[PDB]
Parts: structure tokens; sequence; C-alpha cells
């Protein structure tokens, strides 16, 4: 460690750090020198907003730090779109944003921009380095402040600063405190809460991604008062599978029973949930357990407050709750439960496999069936989270997911799959792309190809912003700018080297299909999907939409569901 | 002009927006169906940071208003880079950023951005519409702002606010200010510079961009006291052609006797220029006509400051300043200024035409020979900066350049030419493009063919970041992270429906460029150009190429010069 | 110049900076040892706040730089309510603010803000030192932008950097340009005012601070085309004084023709003015010229946008202007300005000399009289911008006015006044204080002993948030929060070190105003005034008064008017 960019390379590769994504140049080429003296691999992309989202996507998917790095004024700058979408996902991602000389500060120099306050908004740590000591220092912090659950970390390095020399260890010495605390909450907090419950003759469970390391406690609590259990798309990946108490999604994109069972029951209990859409939440009696406070009645009316982790204040609570005997609630929402799946697979999906163009919902329906049992899907913003949402299964938990599911930006699924797929080789990884997302970053193909990435891109290629064209219908605008010519992006994958598919005929996407996920190494699969494939009940209001309409609502879009019916007509034929 | 949308749409078509560049979705679906309704054209693009680009580049070749538009949260972001570009090179750009609901503002939404605030570095206006009254208000102010010379601005519209009722029209009906006032120097600083003239026995004149209409004034002036006339890049396509007096480039891109004529003068006058290379520039007896007197001395000791207009300032003085009848320092530079660029050409251009792989150099000098006479040349930053310096021409003063000379961002090359091309399907459009520039916005291949937009990409495919290899050279630092294996973009081009060449014999670049720029229709070339086709001085060091060297400099990297040394022989010729 | 504070001090020295105002402390002590070892003065003040106010009022007086510092962190903070009022009003101001250790920036330390970022909406340029050299060249780039008009400058010093070498002299060598450059208007857009003009039977000439340096050009074109002529606040020390066209000023605290002249004439010309009181207005038929073309048409619909420098666009567009003969229009809102301002002085000013508590605007009427011919007014933002509007006026233009009239804070009359005096001590110079404003920087009582700045500070003691009392007037709510139990302002000043004087008697004013503007040396004079003397029409509204009603108006606040009547009835002669 004689410089600070020897330094910094020194403290990441201490730290386990094993690869860095991101693109060379300027200010960035002394750290890139020490990159490849290190056992740090350098993983070229084409945009730098790639290799934010490829740290965001390997964070999720190894619970450790990630880092990506970026040239000086434009090259950092293009990160921000990734460092937004790593933010708001929580993921534990170190952005090296190198900066022009500091000679040049201040006067209006080429390149210059203020990085330091650009990335405020994406990040809970964002500071400027001054010195090679400082510099030292703001890294522990930055690291410390993103390994805490911070969100980002952005280290902004004059280029000329890299090269001085490096601190003398104090901080780069320290260990980094990445342990999960035991929240456990308030006393107070808790015995309202157990009153609450003892209260209600009817409790419904609603689940989002808090609820990641309280699956056995969320069962056995819904076990004890007879619960049904609903889940934000964020809670989907862990509570969905084998619940015995399981009714489905709200929101737009939901399904099955859950709206009714959350807006019937005399107490919903909002767990680790953020869930942003107000009309489908009730108002009268709802508790919520959420580990930062700051979050708690953010969507609805609260009357139940508690701060606190999920499983610990279950464990808390459970020998006060009484066991309620009657499942009358329970049973007659399970029942609902399945009868209104039944409806949606009549009503949107009955003998749709042969329609051309090929139904999106017939592809998910498949690709859910031929993925492996751990594989990670990657989720293109659009349409893409319709089938995700009501195709894509999690048995036995063993799979990943990665979307863009709260800031909402299209072409992440390319990008998160690379990081994704990074980790191991050895393992799937499935990017469900929408024709718009791929096209937004479409110079990533060579990324996949140079790193010899075994990605399977399956592509919904249905010439249209799918998502827009819904909004527009809802509406009752007239399409426009949302469909164009098509594009052959199995051709494109082809010139860029990479093994593709393109399918257009219904009858051969299974078989098509499975000889592209068997082959060993990276394969686009360009599928021929029809744009129309959408029903939208007439009640459904541009306010509803776009997410700033007030009224109570229970309607959510039309189309049919997946192999979700299967657990939902188990649970029918178990009901003592 | 019922609703806000409705209004914003009206106000751009009378003011002669002929097209909006954009991505619709979400918020934006309001405005693009007051767009399908109206005279003006929706201009889809695969990612909102080429529409950015595009409104910038537009905006540059008309002089008038260009309009770019983006969805809420994700989508706006993207156009960041486009906004910096177009800010830095001083165009007349209105963003239009769609923005979530007003309700949802302040509750960590799905997809909550505050484009308000981010977009303040890129912009001389940025404000949030709150109120369709208040809207009709900031968007004059944001139209007025950016004709009036202050850069970009930034209206960031929620989408409920676009829906709601037009203001009356008190703001909209006003005259927009676009007229070019006539800046006069303060006589105490004009006749400073007065003396400082007369007192000079030899005067050099560095140019830069603000003598984009005073050529008539320079040559007057330099007619009249004898003076060698140099230029910064950005003056390069006003000042060069059909100049008597010319000496060539400043900085490491530069060429001739300009860094020579510059510093040995007994006076330099810096006109219109904000050159940042302050090593290149003399300090003991400089004088600086710019006109925003902010400016001023940003780069070098300045004795003699002058804060108005070129073309102004030049009248006002002309009478006072007595005529030199002394041309030894200009006949000694014009020769000087010949000797170099002949040298140059014969130490780096030997055996040009039959270097293997294509020496980029010499595919600069048949494009410069080839293009039109009124052609539009857009740049990619990197290595084509130098190709463009030292071989695109521009005689009659009929041809167009549009780069990222200030911002130098990566990838501008194509979204430019999008935007340019766009303007006059009848004039033809050059895009120099970089293998890296490109894979970086390689989906706007879709937007080209699309629109079906004429213009010739030609990729100087190095398979290479180029100018970092050079820096690593420069560096001493052992080449990493720069190359990479080779991509065909030929290939690429045909997969998405565009004619393409790939030209890998020298002896064959003539005619297929020659072909190719003759098709009627969008061309692709994908020139496979040598990446180590790099001449550096040994005594070139890292500070010096990353802009913080403060010792004297007259050292530019090695390579020939192109058509230019024919105005250097002709000025020798005329030499009385 | 060894350290980069040595440099700094040295750079401000050879440009002529006279004094620095501020209060020392931990990372600004290199820079005022450097300041006690130079030719420049140290101001010490009790509250930096005072600092940035008094250098924006000392730039306003001499049109060249003024120097504000303070401390890091805490210290700098308090300089911001003076910044962004030394900013809206467009004055040459560097503010150093000094900073943190360089080492502990990142690390939440004691005392840690970041300023380069705070300040960015009070300034035209505001970048942080990194090391001396570039801190040269930033502390170059900070002066040439404020003295080239771009507003206030701040130079962010981390309190170890200024201990550092300093740079090699390159940007500190060169000279600033501070010049005026001569902005000719585009032909385009000047033919088409021609033009609009002479299709005009009928002219108003609308100006503010932009015609400061065009009162020849503006008297000129007037006689030419036989335009009334009225003005924005900011306009009133330029055009009212000796005018033969003169006919008042628009908004809530007008007076006279203005409103009408404004609304009534073919065309309405604004000159050099921002005046944002929309309501106020027409729409029909508005031309504007301003040297800053982002501000044209941002208050009104304009129809001939012109960008240029007022006396350069009138001397530009004068030979193709026709003369009007017709002198209708100006005769007939020349007699109604004088009517008006008549009807003004007998509804309201009647026994006015009697009324107890006294009547501000008897206090203003008779601190016209007295005051220097030279004086400069500093005024409090409240009920003090009404009194300054309606009886201060400018003879001969000797006169300087400073005020808060764009950010509008209170508490800017004794600082302002401070700057102001440091100037010349010789000056007379009076302080317009309100009751709210004086209390709510009242350390700075201190700041005037200490220097023995001999101002007269003449407050308007009224016990109450005067306008605040209108604006629930005008509401319709009850008055509750506005007025509180007396001061007695005069024993604090005595109890301070400062000659004052407690004004109770309307018998008394122009005696005790008298002596007291005579006394060399500070002096408080405390006048107890009614909070009451408000007259406000029915009609209007707290929408009005907020300034975001859309509905054309012509309604201004009741009251007298003073000595400006005089030229009204001069002006009248040859009817
Ligand atoms: C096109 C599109 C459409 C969408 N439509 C829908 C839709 O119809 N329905 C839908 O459900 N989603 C939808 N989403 C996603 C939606 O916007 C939200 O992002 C999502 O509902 C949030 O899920 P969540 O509550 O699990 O996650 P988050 O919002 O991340 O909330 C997790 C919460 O748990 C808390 N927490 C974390 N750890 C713990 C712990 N140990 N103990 C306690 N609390 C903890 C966190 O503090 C946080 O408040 C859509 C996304 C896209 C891209
Ligand atoms: C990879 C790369 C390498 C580069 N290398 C070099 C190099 O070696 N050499 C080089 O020269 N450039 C180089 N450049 C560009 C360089 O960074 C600057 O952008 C360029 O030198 C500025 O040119 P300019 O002074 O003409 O333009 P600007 O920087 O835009 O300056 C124009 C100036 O004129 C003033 N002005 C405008 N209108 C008027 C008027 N009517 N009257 C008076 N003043 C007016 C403006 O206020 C401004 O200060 C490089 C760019 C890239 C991408
Ligand atoms: C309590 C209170 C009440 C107020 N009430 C009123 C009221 O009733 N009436 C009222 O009039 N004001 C009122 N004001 C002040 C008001 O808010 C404005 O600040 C004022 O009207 C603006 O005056 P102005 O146009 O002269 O100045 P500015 O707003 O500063 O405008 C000057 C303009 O001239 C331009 N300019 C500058 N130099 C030149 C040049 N050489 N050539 C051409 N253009 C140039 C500038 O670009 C600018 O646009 C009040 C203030 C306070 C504190
Ligand atoms: C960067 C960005 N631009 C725009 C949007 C708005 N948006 C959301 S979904 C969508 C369409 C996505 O199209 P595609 O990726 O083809 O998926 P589809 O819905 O057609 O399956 C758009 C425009 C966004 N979320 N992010
Ligand atoms: C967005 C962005 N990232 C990084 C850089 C730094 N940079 C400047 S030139 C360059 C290489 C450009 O390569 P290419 O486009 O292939 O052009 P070449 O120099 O090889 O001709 C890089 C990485 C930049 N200017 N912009
Ligand atoms: C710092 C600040 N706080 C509050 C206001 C709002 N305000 C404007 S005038 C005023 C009352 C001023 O009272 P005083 O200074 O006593 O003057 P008066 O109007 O009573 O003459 C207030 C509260 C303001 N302009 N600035
Ligand atoms: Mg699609
Ligand atoms: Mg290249
Ligand atoms: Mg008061």
């Amino acid at each position: 460690a004689r410089s600070y960019a020897e330094q910094l390379i020194d403290t990441l590769e201490a730290q386990g750090v094993k690869r860095i994504y991101g693109l060379v140049g300027d200010s960035l080429n002394p750290i890139v020198d020490a990159v490849r003296q290190s056992g740090i691999e350098w993983v070229h992309v084409r945009n730098e907003e790639a290799a934010a989202f490829a740290a965001g996507a390997e964070s999720l998917i190894t619970g450790e730090l990630a880092v990506c790095a970026a040239s000086c004024g434009p090259g950092n700058t293009h990160l921000i779109q990734g460092l937004y979408d790593s933010h708001r996902n929580g993921a534990k991602v170190l952005a090296i944003a190198s900066h022009i000389p500091s000679a040049q500060i201040g006067s209006t120099f080429f390149q210059e921009t203020h990085p330091e306050i650009l990335f405020k908004e994406c990040s809970g740590y964002c500071e400027m380095v001054n010195g090679g000591e400082q510099g030292e220092r703001i890294l522990h912090h930055a690291i410390q402040s993103t390994m805490a659950g911070k969100g980002v970390s952005v280290v902004v390095i004059p280029g000329d600063i890299a090269k001085e020399d490096a601190g003398d260890g104090t901080y780069s010495n320290s260990t980094i405190s990445s342990g999960t605390p035991v929240v456990f909450p308030d006393p107070t907090e808790a015995a309202a809460l157990v009153e609450a419950i003892n209260n209600a003759k009817s409790v419904t469970l609603f689940c989002g991604a808090g609820v990641k390391n309280a699956r056995a406690q969320v069962l056995e609590l819904a076990e004890k008062i007879k619960s049904p259990i609903g889940h934000a798309l964020g809670g989907k990946q862990y509570i969905q599978h084998e619940n015995p108490f399981e009714v489905g999604m709200s929101g737009l994109l939901g399904y099955g029973a859950c709206v009714d069972a959350s807006n019937e029951a005399d107490l919903l209990i909002l767990l680790g949930t953020d869930f942003p859409y107000s009309d489908f939440l009730p108002k009268d009696n709802v508790a919520q357990v959420d580990i930062n406070g700051a979050h708690i009645g953010r969507r609805t009316t609260v009357k139940y407050p508690v701060t606190g982790d999920v499983a610990a204040t279950i464990e808390n609570i459970l020998p006060h709750v009484k066991e309620k005997t009657d499942r009358s609630f329970l049973d007659r929402m399970l029942k609902a439960h399945e009868r209104k799946l039944s409806s949606v697979v009549e009503t949107y999906t009955h003998n749709v496999e042969k329609h051309v163009p090929i139904h999106p919902e017939y592809v998910a329906s498949i690709l859910n069936e031929l993925a492996d049992k751990d594989a990670v899907f990657t989720v293109d913003t659009g349409m893409c989270n319709v089938w995700h949402a009501r195709y894509i299964e999690n048995p036995e938990g063993t799979r990943d997911f990665v979307g863009s599911f709260r800031h909402g930006t299209m072409a992440n699924a390319l990008p998160h799959a690379i990081g994704a797929q990074s980790v191991d080789r050895n393992r799937q990884v499935i990017a469900m792309c929408g024709d718009g997302g791929l096209g937004m970053l479409l110079g990533e193909l060579l990324t996949v190809k140079l790193h010899k990435l075994p990605l399977k891109a399956v592509v919904f290629n249905n010439s249209s912003l799918g998502m827009v064209k819904l909004e527009m219908l809802v509406e009752g605008q007239p399409e426009f700018g949302t469909d164009h010519e098509e594009v052959n992006f199995a051709d494109i994958a082809a010139a860029a080297g990479i093994k593709s598919v393109r399918i257009t005929d219904p009858t051969k996407v299974r078989e098509q299909l499975a000889d592209a996920l068997a082959y060993p190494g990276p394969v686009l699969i360009d599928i021929v999907t029809d744009p129309n494939a959408l029903s939208i009940p007439p009640t459904i209001t541009w306010e509803q939409v776009m997410g700033f309409s007030k009224a109570a609502t229970r309607t959510v879009f039309g189309g049919g569901v997946g192999a979700m019916i299967d657990l939902a007509r188990s649970n029918i034929r178990n009901i003592p």
C-alpha cells in the first residue's frame, strides 16, 4: 500500500471483494493498474450504467459488498441509473467515482462535474477525497455505511490524489461491522399489538421483503391465529412457496383473495412491507411491524405501530397471543382464493397456447417449468413484471430474483444478470428481457460475449413498450408512440458472437426453449410475442394506473396465473 | 389549449418546434397525446440519453429551440449525460422531465426521484410545475432562459398536473426574445487594448468559438497589425478556412506554429476562447476579449481584460490601432507553420495508404475529400477528436461540426447525428464513431433504421479504448483494460436492417467509402483500424495528459495532418 | 505572499479592498493574521449575518468589491441571510467562508457543514479550496465572477490549507475586468420597438433600477413621444427627482397616476424593471427592454422584447422614432397624478401633526426635510418600506438608498447602515429601523459603539410587527402574535454607550429629531409610533397582499404622500 490507489485496492481485496465492474479511463487509470496487480478481477462493461446495475445485482445475490468504478465527469455520470436502483434495493455497493484533477476543480475544466453533489439522492454516504490519509478514512466510512444497511456509498476521487501516498493504515486496519442486530420491539408497542390480535376475531398477515428471515415465525403465528397470508411483490419469493395460508398478492399486478382477505379481516398486520398502493389497503384497524420506524404508517392508517424485526417481534408476542380455534375466515378466504384463480385461468388463458403471435403468459408458464430449481431470474421493468409475478414460482425457496421493483427502471434485466452470473458461472441465470429494455442497453450483449457469461436472455419481443400500451388503453388515449417496426434480436445476438434462437411458432416454444436453457454458454432466445395480450377491466382509471387514486379498490389487471393454482387447490383439500 | 399538456404543445408548436425526441411512458402519456394531435413529430429513441444529445445537436445546427422529453423517475434520469453535453455546448434546449404524481411526492413512492434538484448543474433554469397556471409561467421562463443563452432549461412536470387545466395565456402569448445584442466594450478597457496593441511590435490572435460571427473583423485586424491567427478546437470550423494568417491549433492535439506564435509574440490576444490547457499559454503579455466577463483570466494571466463581443470590440478599436508595416514576425511564423506541417506529413504519413491494420489518419484524409462541401460531421470522444482536428476541413465554411468538446463524453456521435440529420434529410451527415462509443449506445442503430435517417456512420473499429491506451503509454503503466476481442459492427448493423460495409484492406478504403457515402439511405461503414497508430513523444507526462502540469510546453502528440497543408502552402506563395 | 492566507489578503489589498467585516475564529485565524499585517481594516461584528449585510451595503454604495469573512461550520452558516440579500441586490461581494480541516472532511467532525453546497442558491460562484495553487485560481474566478455582475461569490477555505504555500501568482497577477460593456440591441428587436412606438398614439414608460445610468436618455425619449414616466420601487431613486413627466409608482405601496397611465396608454414600455406584481401590469400591448434576456416577459405578456441596455437602446431607436405633437394623454395623466396626490394628502394627513401615538407618516415627512441632501437611507423590511416610498425623496439624486427590496428580509437596516457608514464617516447615514428588525439583530448596537460609527438609527417603535398586523386586517383574521409589550430602545442604546433620545409627543418630533441628527456621533432615536396607522381599502384581499392574486387591479394602500407633491404641482404649470 504505497499510493492511495494501491491502498484502496488492497483494502477492498482484504475485505473479500472479487471483482470490480467498470470502464477504464483518465483518473481511474492508477486504480485499474492496482487492480491488474491484485487478485481482484476487472470486469469491463460497454456502458458504466451496466457496471452499477451489475454491482447491485451481485450484492443482492451474495449479501456482501460489490464495487463499480468509473472515470471522471461523463464516466461516473453514467453510473447514476444503476446507483438509484441499487440504492432503492438496499444493495451493499461502493461506487468509485473518479474525478477531474483537484487543481482544476472550480475552473469549468474539460469534463468537470460535481459528483459529490449529484449522487446525494442515490446514496447513504457520498464524499470527496482531498488527500491520501483523508481518502483512507472516507473509504472506511463509505464501506462501513453501506455494510450497515444505509444504501449506496460513493467515494469521489480526483485522479491526481489517487497517485499520492496512502494513509498510515489506521482506518483500513479496522474490522467492518457487517452483522445483523436482533431488533426486539418496545414492550409497550408489543403489548398493544397482542391486545389488537386477541381482540380481533379474524386477522390477515400481509408480508413484504422484511419477512426474508422470518418464514418460520410468520407461519407459526398464522397457524396460531388462523390468518390468511398475502404478500407485496417484494415478499413473493419468501412467503408464497409451501404456505398453507397463501392468499396471493395485492396491487394492479395482484392475484387471488389477498385484497379481500386484507380488507375483510378485523385486523390487518403489515409485516416487513412498504407496499405503496394505498387504495388496495384498509384504514380501519391496521398494525405495522417495520425495522425502520420512519417507514411506519407511510402507506395507510396504522393504529398499532411496532418498530422491530419481524422474527423477533413474532417470537416476543407469541406466548401472549391466544390460540384462535375458529378457522371460518381462513377457510372462507382459502376457498375464495382458489375460485378467483380458477376463474382467471378460465377467463383469460383457455386454449391460448396456439394463438399467433405467441402469448407471453404461455411463454412464462413454460419458462417456470423448464428453469432450474435454483435459477436466478432477473426481470426487466414493464410487462415482464406481470409475467414474473403471476407465473414464476419459487418452489423450495432456492431461486433468486433481481428486479427494479422500487426504482422501476427499464433495461435492468441484462446488466442485473451480468452481475448475478459473475458470482457463480455454474448457476443458471435467466434474464426476462423486454424488447424496449434490451434495445435501451443493447451494447451489453458485447459484455456477455467478452466475459463468456452463460446467462440465458429470454426476450419477450412484442415490438412494443407493452406496459405503456396498457396505460393508454386504461386512459382511453389512442395508441401512439408505443409500437414500432420489428427488430430481430436473434440475428443481432448472432452478429455479436452469441448463440441465438428465434421462436415465432407457439407449438415450438417448449422444445426450442428447452434446447436453449440446456446450452452450455450464453444464449439469446428471441420470442415473438403478442403486444395485445392484455385484458383491462373498464373500471380501471388513469389515476389508478399512475398510483394517485384515493378510492378503495379491489380491481387487478386481467390475464391468467400459472402454477400457483396447484398450492391454492392443495390448501383447499387440506382444510380439516 | 384546454389542459396544461395541450397548452405546452401548442406553445412549442407556435414557436416553430418541429419535433420532440423522447420515449413515451406514464406521466408523459398526456403530453405525447397532444404531440399526436399537433403538427410536431414524435421521434422515438431507444434510450432517453440519445434524445437529449439529439436535441442538443439539432439546436446547434438550426440555432433554434430543440426539445427532448422523458417519463418519470428513471426515464428523465437517462437524459442527464445529454443535458450536460448540450449545456456545456450552449445549445438552446428545453427538457420536459415528466415526474411522479404530485400526491406521491415526499412518500418514497415507486420511481420517485427529485429531478428539480438533480438537474441543477446541467442547466441554467430548472423548476417544478405545481399547477396549470404556474406551469405556463415556468414554461415561458424556461424557454426565455435557454433562448437568451443561459444553457439547458428543465421543466419538471408531475403527471397529474399535465392533465389539469391550462393557464390563461398571459405567458404563452409573449414573444420570446431570441435576438443577438451588439456588445461594445467599456471605453477604458478598449483603450488599454489599443495601447497594448500599439506598444507591441508583434501580436498573435488566438481564436475560439466566440469568433463565429467575427471572421471579417478578425481578418481585417490581422491585415492591419500583421498578426498570425491560431485557434482553439472550438474555433477551428470558423477561422481556419481561407485565412491568410493561419498558424494552426494549440494543445496536445494541436498542429503547426500556433504554440510558437502565441508564446513568441510581444502580445497575445485571446479572442472568444476558453482554451483550458494553461501550460500551452504564455503569462507575460496577454489580452482577452470575452462576451462573458466571468470567463476572463480563467486560464492564464490577463493584463488587458475586455468584456465584449469580438466583432464589436474590433470595429471599435480599429481606427485607433496604428498600421504595422513590419511583417517579419508574420512571414517567419507562416514559413515555420508550413515547415512543421510538411515535416509532420513526412515523418508520420509515409506509406500510410498501404499500412495494415488500416491507419485511421488515412481514413480521415479520404473522408475529408469524399464528403459533401456542406456535410455535418459528428465526432465521438477519443482518438476520433485527433483525426477530426487534423484531417476534417471546412472549405467555404458550409460544413457543420457537432462534438463533445467541453463535457468530453464518449458515445455522442451517433445520437448527435440522429438530431443533425432530422433537421434536413437531403443534407449529408457523417458520424465519426469509436468502437467504444458505438458499443456504449448500440441500441441507437435501431433508431436510425426506424426513422430511415440516411446518416453515414463511419466506425473507426480499433478494438480498443484508443485514447486510454495512449494515456497508459504516456504514464508507463502496462496496457490493461483497454483492448478487447474484435466486434463485427457491419454484421450487427446488417442484423438491424441497415446497409453495411466492412473494410479491412487499406487499398479498398477509397472505393468502399465512396460507394457507401453515395448510397441513398442509412449506412454503417465498419473500418478495421490500427489501435497502435500512436506516436507519443517521450517527454509527455501523465500530468500533461490529465491537464494538471503547470510547466510551459510546446509538445503535441505525434501523427500527421491532412488537407490543411494546402492553405499553409498557398499562404507561402502569397507572401509579398 | 508565502502562505495562501497571505496571498489571498495581498490579492484583495491589490484590488483596493479597504476593510473586511467578520468575526475571527478557528480556521479564519491565519486569514485575520494576514489582515492585521496588511493595510486592510478588520471590522469586528457581533453576528456574522451583519458582516454579510454590511459588505452588501458597502458594495452598493461604492460600486466596488466588498468582503465578509467567517469561521468554520456555524460561523459561515450565519452569513447566509446577508448573502441572499446581497445576491438579490446584485452587490459585488466576496464571502470568505472558512472551513473545517481538510483531513476531517467526510468524518462528521465537530462543527462540520458543507458550505460549498449550502451557498449555491445565494451565489453566482461557490467553490472549495483544496490546495494553495487551486485556491489562488478559484479566488480569481470568484472575484472576476462577482465583478462581472454574477452576484455573490463564496470561497470555502479549509483552515489547514490557509497555512499551506501560496500559488505561483499566475491568477492573482491578472487584471480583473470591472468595466461596463455597452449593450446595443439586436436591430430586429429595435425595429419592432420603433414600429410599436410609432403606431401608438399614447405611450407610458415604466422604469426600474436598470434606468440607473440612463436618466438623460429616458427624459429625451419622453420629451419626443410625450410619455408619462412611472417607476417600480427599485427605479424611484433614479427617475423620480426633477422629472417633468413624473406619474408615481405601482404596487400596493404605489402612488399617483402610474397604475392608470400604465394601463390606459396604447403602449407600455418596461425599462430596466423586474416589477413582480403582475396584477398591476397590462397584458394587451407591452414592450420590455432588459439587459438580461432571461428576465424578459417574466411578469406579464411582452409583445416587443428587446435584449439590451436602456441608454443604448434609447439612443439607437431615437432617430427612427417620430416626434409626437399630441400631448393629450400626458397632460391628462399629469393632471390626474396631481389630483390623486392632493386627494391622498387631504384624506389621510389631516391633523397628522397632533395624532397620538405618533403617526409614522408625520415622522417620515420631518425626517425627509431634516436629513442631509446627500444622506444614505437604509430601510428595514415592513411598514418602513411604505414610509420610505411615499415620504423620502432624492433631490439632485445625491442621496443613496439601501434596503432588502427583493429578498425582503427584516433586520437589514442597522447592518446595512454599518457598511454604508464605514465607507465615509463624514457622510450622514439614517437607518429607518423597525422595532422587530432592530430586536432581531440587537447586538449590532455594540458594533456601532465599538467602531464609533456616527449613524442615526431612527426606530419607528410601534411595539408591533406592523406589516403583519396589516396582513391579518386584510385577511379578516383576529389580531394575534403581532403586538407585544413596549420595549425602550433609547434605554437599551444608552446602556450600550450610545447617545439616545425617546420621542413620545408628536409636537416634539421636529426639535428632538433636529437635535439628534445634528449630534456628532452615533444616536438612537426611539420614536413611539402608532401600530394602527393603517388605512386599507376594503377590496384588498389576502391573495393580493401575498402576491398571488390574478385579477387586474389598480388599488393601493391608503395613507398620504410627502414632498413628492411639490414636483406634481410644478409639473401642472402651463396647463
Ligand atoms: C411495473 C411494476 C409494477 C408493480 N406493481 C406492483 C403491484 O401491483 N403489486 C405489488 O405488490 N408490487 C408491485 N410492484 C412493486 C412495488 O412498487 C413495491 O416495490 C413493492 O410492493 C414493495 O415490496 P415490499 O414491501 O416487499 O418491499 P420494500 O418496499 O422493500 O419494503 C420492505 C420493508 O420491510 C422492512 N424491513 C426490512 N427488513 C426488516 C426486518 N427484518 N423486519 C421488519 N421489517 C423489515 C423495510 O424497512 C421496508 O419498509 C411493481 C413494480 C413494477 C416495476
Ligand atoms: C479528447 C479531447 C481532446 C481535446 N484536446 C484539445 C486540444 O488539444 N486542443 C484544443 O484546442 N481543444 C481540445 N479539446 C477541446 C477543449 O477541451 C476545449 O473545449 C476547447 O479548446 C474550447 O474551444 P473554444 O475556446 O473555441 O470554445 P469554448 O470553450 O466554448 O469558448 C468560447 C468562448 O467564447 C466566448 N464568446 C462567445 N461568444 C462570444 C462573442 N460573440 N464575443 C466574444 N466572446 C464570445 C464564450 O463566452 C467562451 O468563453 C479537446 C477535446 C476532447 C474531447
Ligand atoms: C415590504 C415590501 C413591499 C414592496 N412593495 C412594492 C410595491 O408596492 N411596489 C414596487 O414597485 N415595489 C415593491 N417592493 C419591491 C419589489 O418587490 C421589487 O423588488 C421592485 O419592484 C423591483 O424594482 P426594480 O424593477 O427597479 O428592480 P429589479 O427587480 O432589480 O429589476 C431591475 C431590472 O433591470 C434590469 N437591468 C439592469 N441594468 C440594466 C441596464 N443597464 N439596461 C437594461 N436593463 C437593465 C435587470 O436585469 C432587472 O431585470 C416591495 C418591497 C418590500 C420589502
Ligand atoms: C428508463 C425508463 N424509461 C421509461 C420508463 C417507462 N416505462 C415503464 S415500462 C415501459 C415499457 C417497457 O417496454 P419493454 O421493455 O419492451 O417491456 P414490455 O412492457 O413491452 O414487456 C416504459 C416506457 C422506465 N420505467 N424507465
Ligand atoms: C462516458 C465516458 N466514459 C469514459 C470516458 C473516458 N474516455 C475518454 S476517451 C475513451 C476511449 C474511447 O474509445 P473509443 O470510443 O473506441 O475511441 P478511440 O479513442 O478508441 O478512437 C475513454 C474511456 C469518457 N470520456 N466518457
Ligand atoms: C427574517 C424575517 N422574518 C419574518 C419576515 C416577515 N415580515 C415581514 S415584515 C414583518 C414585520 C416587521 O416588523 P418591524 O420590523 O417592527 O416593522 P413594522 O412593519 O412594524 O414597521 C414580518 C414579520 C421577514 N420579512 N423576514
Ligand atoms: Mg416490449
Ligand atoms: Mg476505439
Ligand atoms: Mg414595528
